[PDB]
């Protein structure tokens, strides 16, 4: 192992002597690359001969040559986005020139394509990074410039596209945007008309690829003269868009010409459609299915069909009216509409969106035209939009409904093999798509909702035939009704929504086994939590479907229990004002029928499906008033759980916020007892510290666990009551004694204060400052003014800020004005912008009264100027500074 202490000491030298030597220099990247060892020293030396300086780079180059290639240019473009601002502009600009005749030498060099032109690539790398930070101030010829240099030669011109197309890779806003095409435009010029030489005069298709690559990428900017007042269209149409080695690269172009706002221009944007219709029914011919072919189709012949959708999209949804307008044109409109309806049905993720994209505005725009559907058997007047698009609307409404997504509410998926199962590789993609549809869906429906009708009735008889019947055939059908909700008439929806409910419940009746059950379950479930204007409106009806829900919950296949809570919740949300009463149909409440049968229903489920059914019971109760009654009902809904805590508060704080305020009926009778076991516990902990670290101890965070859940409960119900009247003299009262003085009496070390800032928004909080601002005010800013508890920073600026915003001795409020200021100086934001609006309210309360108007001026004001003064980078003016402060509008001047 002695050579290798020999390798160690060859390298370390040849870089501090200035004098480098080509061959050794290879052998190393060599031997990292055929070694173990090698691999990394070699790596630890080239990151330590890089660090040094670049000087050495270039005349290596200029004097194997390949790997120390991609070394020197990993040096050169390292070191310059480094020292690109250190470096005199004239010296980086020589580096600039070297890299410019290093591009152009090699480049011009046959054996480069020989060489693969990886160096050609790394060499344009390099020459972008400089161009990046170069270009804004130190090169407003580089334009012309390469254009006048891609003039002689092939390689050169067309590396030269290469360059362009990485020029508008690194080149935000409408209007400075608009301000750089007018700049911009003079230069653009020049651009375009190296590719208009090109596309005309040469033969090379490698040139021309990259030509029609750079044309497409640099369209948009390029002025509009040069673009419909030549034959720059017709040239596209007629000679690259035939070409099967241009025919995906030449679509896009004509996309990005569709895109363009006719102002001047209509006639030419005419020939384009009538013209690229001419050559695509020639190109791929009417007859051939879209998606089979797609399914053999090649990486090429993808891009192609995509671009025409995303071409007849990017067209129609911008110039479909000018085609409509002459009577010639709809039939070729007819036929370019028919093409894209059977590219709409390729299964892929990306065009199926590309073309929905489409399909949206189209029956947007003509919905807006007439929001009322055409007929109902059950005289001209036709709405002149419609009947162009009228014989290919059905075909929309039949292929929308069956091809609908999954939808973020249901959770039944099936794998490729056909097992069933719940699964949330959810990206709101899919999602969007979902709703996007759902939209689509229903635009379409306005237009005809008996159409739609027979089109899911048919297809709904032949599910209950079972012809056809497969998990996926009635998934998207049940999801496609689903997303029909409310788009039809009340008494028509009814006769129609009854049936699809009848002939489900006998879809249910005939699937044997867990594996079809599940499916119609789900199914079933979201197709009812859609549509509550129904269940509203019969009530035997929800019973029966509520009832179908509680025995679904005793289903074991997993999954399906869990989604049958969430379509309860959605069921109570909105029918709560059936439930409670007594209807004409029964005699007793249901509510009072599932209360005495919940103890069943909840057995097969999870604790967190039990809970999320507990705050719907809730939901459902809390819906009737009714006097006494409702808080009987209450009484009777609690008494189960609550009754063993006399003789947990989890739950019970759980049906706090899931009831609501009406929680007085059970609030009530358990409060006075927490007043009372509390002022024991707190003195259990502060003996327990007073004799002893103890909060450490477990005893005592499980005493202080109970202090924080007593009050975040008032916290709730105070924040969703609607009687101040009734908390501010009842059991605001309660808390002087037991909580005010505890806070003294405990310990430092052992959600007070954060928990009475918020009743300040409800309630008459003035009255109590003196007994609230005194023993948590000064004797805790020891505690949080010294610098420290990421908690209580978050809690006493909160109260502050709603007492001193709400309801405007000394020592208690100096204290106050100090930790105002001293809020914004943190880092944290919400530790900060609260004393930016506890100020701002501040100076706008004591500046609007009467006798403190002045005190508040001499005293303070002149006082606190010197404060925010270090934070920032009407009074004095009006007679309600100029020396002392030198010793919108507003805002711009002082910022810059």
């Amino acid at each position: 192992a002695i050579m290798t202490m020999l390798a160690d000491h060859a390298a370390r030298q040849l870089l501090d002597f200035s004098q480098k030597l080509d061959i050794n220099l290879l052998d190393n990247v060599v031997n990292c690359l055929y070694h173990g060892e090698g691999a990394q020293q070699r790596m630890a030396q080239e990151v330590l001969t890089h660090l040094k300086e670049h000087p050495d780079a270039w005349t290596r180059v200029d004097t194997q040559n390949m790997n120390t290639k991609y070394y020197g240019l990993q040096i050169l473009e390292n070191v310059i986005k480094t020292r690109w601002k250190i470096l005199p502009r004239n010296q980086c600009e020589g580096i600039k020139k070297y890299v410019v005749g290093l591009i152009i030498k090699t480049s011009s060099d046959p054996t480069c394509v020989e060489k693969e032109k990886v160096y050609i690539g790394k060499l344009n790398m390099i020459l972008v990074q400089i161009l990046k930070q170069e270009w804004p101030k130190h090169w407003p010829t580089f334009i012309s410039d390469i254009v006048g240099a891609s003039r002689t030669s092939e390689s050169l011109c067309q590396n030269n596209m290469v360059i362009l197309k990485l020029l508008s890779e690194e080149v935000i806003t409408q209007v400075k945007s608009k301000h750089l095409k007018d700049s911009m435009c003079n230069e653009f010029s020049q651009i375009f008309q190296l590719c208009q030489f090109v596309m005309e005069n040469s033969q090379n298709a490698p040139l021309v690829h990259a030509t029609l690559e750079t044309l497409l990428r640099f369209l948009n900017w390029i002025p509009l003269g040069y673009i419909f007042e030549t034959k720059l269209i017709s040239t596209l149409i007629y000679k690259f868009l035939n070409v099967p080695m241009f025919r995906n690269v030449s679509l896009k172009c004509l996309t990005e010409i569709a895109g363009v706002s006719v102002s001047q221009y209509e006639e030419q944007f005419v020939t384009l459609f009538t013209l690229t219709m001419m050559q695509l029914k020639q190109m791929l011919p009417l007859n051939t299915n879209i998606r089979l072919a797609y399914s053999n189709g090649k990486d090429d012949e993808q891009n192609f069909i995509q671009n025409l959708s995303l071409f007849l999209c990017t067209f129609l949804k911008e110039h479909d009216q000018l085609i409509e307008k002459r009577l010639n044109l709809r039939e070729t409109l007819m036929e370019a509409l028919h093409y894209m309806l059977l590219v709409s049905e390729v299964e892929e993720t990306e065009i199926f969106k590309i073309c929905l994209e489409y399909w949206n505005h189209l029956a947007a725009e003509l919905y807006r035209e007439s929001p009322f559907s055409t007929s109902a058997s059950p005289h001209f007047d036709v709405p002149p939009r419609r009947q162009l698009y009228l014989p290919m609307l059905f075909k929309v409404r039949l292929l929308m409904v069956s091809r609908m997504a999954k939808p973020e509410e249901v959770l039944v998926v099936e794998n490729d093999q056909g097992e069933v199962v719940r699964e949330f590789m959810k990206d709101t993609d899919s999602i969007n798509l979902y709703k996007n549809m759902r939209e689509t869906l229903v635009y379409l429906t306005h237009l005809d909702y008996v159409d739609t009708e027979r089109i899911m009735t048919e297809k709904l008889h032949n599910q209950v035939n079972g012809t056809e019947w497969s998990w996926k055939n009635l998934n998207t059908l049940c999801w496609a009704i689903g997303s029909i909700s409310g788009a039809m008439h009340e008494e028509d929806e009814k006769r129609f929504l009854v049936t699809v409910i009848k002939d489900l419940l006998g879809l249910c009746e005939q699937k044997r086994g867990k594996d079809n059950k599940a499916i119609i379950a789900s199914n079933i479930m979201y197709i009812v939590g859609q549509y509550p204007r129904f269940l509203r409106a019969h009530w035997k009806f929800l019973k029966t479907v509520v009832n179908k829900l509680f025995e679904f919950m005793h289903e074991t296949h997993d999954g399906v229990q869990d989604m049958a809570c969430d379509t309860f919740i959605k069921i109570a949300q909105k029918c709560r004002r059936h439930f409670v009463q007594v209807q004409v149909g029964e005699v007793m409440p249901f509510i009072d029928e599932i209360l005495n049968n919940i103890n069943t229903i909840i057995c097969d489920l999870q604790p967190q499906q039990v809970h999320t059914f507990y705050e719907a019971v809730g939901y459902m109760i809390g819906a009737q008033t009714d006097q006494t009654v409702q808080e009987h009902l209450i009484e009777k809904y609690m008494l189960l759980p609550n009754q063993v805590w006399d003789s947990i508060l989890k739950t019970n704080v759980r049906a706090c916020k899931a009831v609501g305020h009406p929680f007085v009926i059970q609030l009530g009778r358990i409060y006075l007892d927490m007043l009372n076991v509390y002022k024991c516990l707190s003195e259990n902990i502060s003996a327990a510290i007073q004799a002893n670290m103890v909060t450490k101890q477990p005893l005592i965070r499980s005493m202080r666990t109970v202090k924080r859940e007593t009050l975040k409960l008032i916290s709730g119900w105070v924040s969703r009551s609607n009687d101040p009247q009734m908390v501010a003299e009842n059991f605001v009262p309660p808390l002087l004694d037991a909580v005010l003085i505890d806070y003294q009496r405990n310990v430092p070390a052992a959600e007070v204060l954060s928990t009475m800032a918020i009743i300040v928004n409800k309630l008459h909080i003035t009255a109590e400052i003196p007994q609230i601002f005194d023993a948590v005010f000064e004797c805790t800013l020891n505690m949080i003014n010294k610098d420290e508890y990421p908690e209580h920073r978050t809690n006493f600026f909160l109260l502050l800020q709603a007492v001193n915003s709400h309801c405007f001795p000394p020592t208690q409020f100096k204290l106050v004005l100090d930790s105002i200021i001293w809020a914004f100086k943190h880092t944290m934001r919400n530790v900060a912008d609260t004393g930016l609006q506890i100020l701002f309210t501040l100076l706008q309360n004591v500046a609007q009264e009467e006798a403190a108007a002045q005190s508040f001026y001499q005293t303070y004001f002149c006082d606190i100027l010197q404060h925010i003064f270090s934070v920032v980078t009407n009074l004095v003016e009006e007679g309600k500074l100029q020396e002392y402060v030198a010793n919108p509008a507003f805002k711009e001047h002082l910022r810059d």
